[PDB]
């Protein structure tokens, strides 16, 4: 299969300052640009238990992680 390598490069590429921190409408069109298919149904089950930020910014190494398990 594809290791973590393949999701790694695709977010932190984007990160020019290397902050550690993406927002969630970002975050998740490229996971779209991935290889990834998911429809707001079954994202906003996801996206539940995720705890966003007063600025709207997420940790794309910690979703992906939780992704990449199923």
């Amino acid at each position: 299969k594809a290791k973590t390598e393949d999701f790694v490069k695709a977010f932190q590429v984007f990160d020019k300052e290397s902050t550690g921190k993406v927002s969630v409408g970002d975050l998740r069109y490229m996971l779209t640009g991935l290889g990834e298919k998911l429809t707001d149904a079954e994202v906003d089950e996801l996206l539940k238990g995720v705890e966003v930020d007063s600025n709207g910014e997420i940790d794309y190494k910690k979703f992906i992680e939780d992704v990449l398990r199923q």
